[PDB]
DNA sequence: TCCACCGG
DNA sequence: CCGGTGGA
């Protein structure tokens, strides 16, 4: 149940077939960002964080 | 609250300081994966699968 | 005060000039690793989780 | 025990979940900065030394 | 006055017009590399260390 | 042994661990400038070439 | 800042 | 096929 600009954004990433991770999406909510121009910025900037988050190479010394 | 291997491997990546997504963790429990090798095989998988979800480029109307 | 093939290769770092974090030292000590071979996948493996980490893009609300 | 805007700062990238290496902390102790913004531009430049040290590639003449 | 195959490949550099900083040539001599395809590869990482370094960003903190 | 003004400047990109290539050094000496805004935009500006040239691709007669 | 090209 | 680097 959430912020109209934030609905209008999320379907923008809909449109281009992205899931965007719930992590997000809950650190999304704790914002109330007011543009959708925030929104944008916001979710892409975290979009990048997990990028690289999911690269980030696990050690094995077990394997 | 998991299963003893789930616990084992995800303090594998504490150690090694990654976060994991929460939609992993969710996908991963409707799975009972009986060893360690199994599912760590697929926290793996479903790391690749968001890193390149992440990546995906998105179109802007605008910005 | 380390063991010696941990030396061993922190001098290899140290010839081809690269300084390591301290973290990766860090973390390297907390697992007595056995052979050179181990210890440098490990400190690589570490490399780039902070390669990552510090391409992580931080989110400006105030500037 | 750190001035205010440091910690002004650091809990910047805290709430935005990124490590900052402790070689920065160091690095950053030793400067006294006065506005956040002269600490944030600091820690910035250190993340992208950091990017760039631990990309260098290390010379195996073993392996 | 350097080993012949050390010759071999700086020659190389020339004929694509590129200097080799000195720096390079000094890390170089300390380490008699036996073929070329170990020079070059030397040399190689020593460019892309370089090219690293020399973007690193400075901080002014007066300019 | 330089210029108060050069060593100046010099400390600035130790005080950021940078290291300065030696035939940077080199030019810098051969040139008196005066000011350390001059010296500083020598230097710069010489750091940028030289991360060109290390970028600047090898053709392999080997490969 | 975004788009395209080359390398692993 | 994906990731990183360079050029517009």
């Amino acid at each position: 149940n959430l912020s109209a600009c934030e609905v209008a954004v999320l379907d923008l990433y809909e449109q281009s077939n992205i899931r965007i991770p719930s992590d997000i999406i809950e650190d999304l909510v704790n914002q109330r960002l007011q543009s959708e121009q925030e929104v944008l910025n916001y979710i892409e900037t975290q979009r990048t964080y997990w990028k690289l988050e999911n690269q980030k190479k696990l050690y094995r010394g077990s394997l």
